């Protein structure tokens, strides 16, 4: 009876959850005691538990959605503790979607006469993107790119347009990443991916400097000065390599200053975690700039929670793919970022 | 009057010394005690100083260059002992390319009437494998592949024969990574390039076990199993993602088993090691084979001194390029890898 979206991934498990604001009097009479409590739960708290969070700002106020009136709500746990999520079940037809709908089916139906409907992460991915960008984020743009990117003075956020999308180059930073190409509403093909992803942030950050989160490697990094990590054009060169166009502030090596054992007695972790981001950022961005120009498409939309409270990595993508494509290809961005899976999911109902 | 062609990299410096066998009793009685110092001490030794290595097995035997006979001589060092090289030097016209015949050019220039003519790093680089090819390694195949790379017990290295190179992607694994189209001896464009090159593998290599050498590195990586720091596809899926045929075995994120802190203290610096090589090694595959793609150029071959005794990376390399492009794409290798800037160098020599 609870209207829930579920895409267990890698790292996170993102949950979408219609609450109706339509109940009319009968229907709050004949109301089982476990849905009132569920809703009660859901809607009084930001916080589940130790790990769960409620991203209060990214809900849809009084969306219409199977004919009924609601907010749609958006929460996030960490797929290390869905055993607690499913024994907190233990105490609803289900579209899951995500690694996590096959890893842990059998987990899922531990849960007496829940019904599971596994979806296909990509499509819904595809599905939930196009449907949050149709409806608005409460009637403000779904997406953005920032202007000016090129100049800090001047680099802003703006809002983007999206009412015609096709073709989209979707670039999901997940643990891993999967590139998308997108022609129509049902019409996509998944180019490549690359394992360097938000998971390799993490996990190489977490040894290189011991961090205990990923909001603390970001504020590491935020610190840091990746040039004392990296070998940069101008420390081959001198200079610029002005033959072919590459400047000198390039990186022209990431980390390769790690190779001296004085460098690596001096550098920092703030600035470790700093070269860490910028290798990953610059790779998916370079990534993306070649499947891009394959699929001759032009507009890039990067999603996933890689990016979530990352505007270093957002801006870093939106410089990098405007410099290196001369301008020829716009990277943008979208509010809801990591949920587009869940929200897929949850569009998945009538079809059960 | 010595005849030399040298590549100062962001790692490496590669010389090629070319030693006239066809020296007169005229030329010998006329010749002066420097030249006559310099060739018995290049071809008397192996090991020069601490530090500078000739590749006995590369040399090229009774070659005819510029119209006399004699032996290609291939050796390297380290370009952070450059200055000893130079101080030995002041105790000659020098075609000189790679970054550091720029960074370094007044150094040079401290050589007294010595002329430095810097040539262009990829431009060498192109010049000197055609020619290497064109030559032979001393009538055996410059360039080999790795049959039946999908297959162990197969796999095995086989000559191949580029007599008709063109078109061609090169890809040179120095520092960082270079990527060539090779339409013909004239026509070539670098189509892109990588960050994440030899200079990441060795320096992440040093960060993450403490290694003090790139040998050491790759000894500890062919110890270490690296889905001990990876996490795979059926790690997330508990098997393989069927719908767009990714294996359970492929890697979904790099490091991405690291942001476990448990698995941080149970992982050996080998595992990590050896996770480093192959992160590093699919991502250039990967690279190149998009390259590859989008210039639509089939024969892809690997160049540079990150695949120097590295033949794990080398039957990668040979085994991922087949599997991801079903077969479209062949991975190709040159005895001669990391020295063809040097050649390039030493044939400019005649215009000057
Ligand atoms: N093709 C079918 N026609 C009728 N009944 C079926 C069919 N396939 C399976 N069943 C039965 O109905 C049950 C539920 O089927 P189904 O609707 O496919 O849900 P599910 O497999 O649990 N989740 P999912 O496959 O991801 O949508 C199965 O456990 C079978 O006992
Ligand atoms: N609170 C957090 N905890 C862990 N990782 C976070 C967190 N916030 C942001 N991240 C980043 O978000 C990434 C996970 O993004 P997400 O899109 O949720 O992937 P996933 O769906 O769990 N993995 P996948 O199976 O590859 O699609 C991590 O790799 C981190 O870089
Ligand atoms: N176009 C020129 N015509 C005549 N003489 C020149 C010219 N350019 C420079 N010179 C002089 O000749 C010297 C050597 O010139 P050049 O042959 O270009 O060698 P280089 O600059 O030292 N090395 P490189 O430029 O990399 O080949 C310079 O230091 C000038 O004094
Ligand atoms: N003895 C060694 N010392 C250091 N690195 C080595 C050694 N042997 C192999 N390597 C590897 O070879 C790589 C350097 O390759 P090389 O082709 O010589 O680059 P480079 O020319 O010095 N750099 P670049 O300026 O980017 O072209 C290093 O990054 C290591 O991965
Ligand atoms: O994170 C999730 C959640 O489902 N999935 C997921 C994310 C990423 C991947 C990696 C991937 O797709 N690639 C990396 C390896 N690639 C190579 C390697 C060598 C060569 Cl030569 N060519 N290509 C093929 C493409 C896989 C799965
Ligand atoms: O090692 C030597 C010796 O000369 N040179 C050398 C080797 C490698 C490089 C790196 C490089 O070329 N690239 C990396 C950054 N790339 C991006 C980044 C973001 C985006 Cl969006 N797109 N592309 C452009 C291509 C540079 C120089
Ligand atoms: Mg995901
Ligand atoms: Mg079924
Ligand atoms: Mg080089
Ligand atoms: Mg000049």
């Amino acid at each position: 009876s609870p209207w829930f979206g579920m895409d267990i991934g890698g790292t996170l498990v993102k949950l979408s959850y219609f609450e109706p604001i339509d109940i009319t009097a009968e229907e709050e009479q004949e109301e089982v005691e476990s849905l009132k409590s569920i809703r009660k739960y859901l809607t009084s708290n930001v916080a589940y538990g130790s790990t769960g969070i409620r991203d209060v700002h990214l809900e849809l106020k009084d969306l219409t959605l199977f004919g009924r009136r609601g907010n749609l709500h958006f929460i996030r746990f960490p797929t290390q503790d869905l055993p607690t999520f499913i024994q907190m079940g233990r105490d609803t037809v289900l579209c899951a979607t995500g690694g996590g709908a096959y890893k842990f089916e059998k987990d899922f139906r531990t849960i007496g006469n829940l019904h599971l409907h596994k979806l296909d992460e990509l499509d819904c991915l595809v599905k939930g993107l196009l449907y949050i960008d149709s409806v608005s984020f409460n009637g403000q743009a779904e997406c953005y790119y920032f202007a000016n990117a090129s100049e800090p003075e001047r680099c802003q956020k703006m809002p983007f347009n999206l009412d015609d999308p096709y073709p989209l180059l979707v670039v999901n930073i997940g643990s891993g990443v999967s590139i998308l190409a997108v022609h129509s509403k049902d019409n996509y093909k998944r180019v490549t991916g690359t394992s360097l992803g938000g998971g390799t942030f993490l996990g190489l950050c977490s040894l290189l400097t011991g961090c205990e989160s990923f909001e603390e490697a970001l504020e590491m990094a935020s610190k840091g000065d990746s040039t004392q990590a990296d070998k940069l054009v101008r420390d081959i060169y001198g200079g610029d390599y002005e033959r072919f166009g590459l400047p000198g502030w390039a990186v022209a090596s990431s980390f390769g200053n790690m190779i001296y054992k004085e460098k690596r007695e001096s550098v920092s972790k703030e600035d470790l975690a700093r070269a860490t981001l910028v290798t990953i950022t610059n790779n998916i961005g370079s990534v993306a700039r070649m499947c891009a120009v394959n699929e001759k498409i032009n507009r890039v939309v990067f999603v996933g929670n890689f990016l979530r409270v990352n505007t270093l990595s957002m801006k870093l993508l939106a410089y990098a793919l405007d410099y290196w494509s001369k301008g020829q290809l716009k990277a943008l961005f979208l509010e809801h970022e990591g949920y587009f899976g869940a929200v897929g999911a949850l569009l998945g109902l009538p079809n059960f």
